[PDB]
């Protein structure tokens, strides 16, 4: 099916997914001259005290950590949002290089990669009815330049050698997420899609403006994955990432002036 090649990548997912034509996809440019200060946003609460992981795994278009999300255990509230959204899963976009990896942009801006900490509505139940609304998910997104290693995802690099080829999973459990946040929450915020298929537009977007930094030698293995399954032709997890969709009609509103 879809994936990020020539033949199968961002611009042929309206085929099979025509709502990635649509009036919200994401990711966006964030044009910081555009983006308004919006007084009535509330600051991000952040609640990952008690989150439970559970397992790693190569889904073959990224790595994801899943967690425990049967009980109010690692929630995302405020800023933007109505409601307690629950920590399901985070995974990363990357580039093949430095300059690029990133889904959304800032200016323009490509940043070498990027987290993604997807959380749902409790109010709708479990995350399969989440995401058939508008409110559905909160996905919090975090960027990641290259520098200083960033400690609390080594432990994440550490295991990516067991998951190398799609369909690969390891257990990954006491993993705490706070570990991958930079110091502030000052964020823009967007009504936007998810950024794979299904493309469903249901998501509240949160993207953090302080990036995280990480080692050289951190992003390095993120790109020694595979696409592929074990036994097949290797082509390396690079560049897995969606381009920046029209804004069309929508605000993108930032929570710091
Ligand atoms: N890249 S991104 O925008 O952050 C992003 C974030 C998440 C996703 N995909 S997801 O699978 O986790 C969506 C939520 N999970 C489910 O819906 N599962 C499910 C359960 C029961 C059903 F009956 C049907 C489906 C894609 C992109
Ligand atoms: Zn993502």
């Amino acid at each position: 099916h879809w994936g990020y090649g020539k033949h199968n990548g961002p611009e042929h997912w309206h085929k099979d997914f025509p709502i990635a034509k649509g009036e919200r996809q994401s990711p966006v440019d964030i044009d910081t001259h555009t983006a308004k200060y919006d007084p009535s946003l509330k600051p991000l609460s952040v609640s990952y005290d008690q989150a439970t992981s559970l397992r790693i795994l190569n889904n073959g278009h990224s790595f994801q950590v899943t967690f425990d999300d049967s009980q109010d255990k690692a929630v995302l509230k405020g800023g933007p949002l109505d409601g307690t959204y629950r920590l399901l899963q985070f995974h990363f976009h990357w580039g093949s290089l430095d300059g690029q990896g990133s889904e959304h942009t800032v200016d323009k801006k490509k940043y070498a990669a990027e987290l993604h900490l997807v959380h749902w509505n409790t109010k709708y139940g479990d995350v399969g009815k989440a995401v058939q609304q508008p409110d559905g998910l909160a996905v919090l997104g975090i960027f990641l330049k290259v520098g200083s290693a960033k400690p609390g995802l080594q432990k994440v690099v550490d295991v990516l050698d067991s998951i190398k080829t799609e369909g690969k999973s390891a257990d990954f459990t006491n993993f705490d997420p706070r570990g991958l946040l930079p110091e502030s929450l000052d964020y823009w915020t967007y009504p936007g899609s998810l950024t794979t298929p299904p493309l469903a537009e249901c998501v509240t977007w949160i993207v953090l403006k302080e990036p995280i930094s990480v080692s050289s030698e951190q992003v390095l293995k993120f790109r020694k994955l595979n696409f592929n399954g074990e036994g097949e032709p290797e082509e390396l997890m690079v560049d897995n990432w969606r381009p920046a969709q029209p804004l069309k009609n929508r605000q993108i509103k930032a929570s710091f002036k």
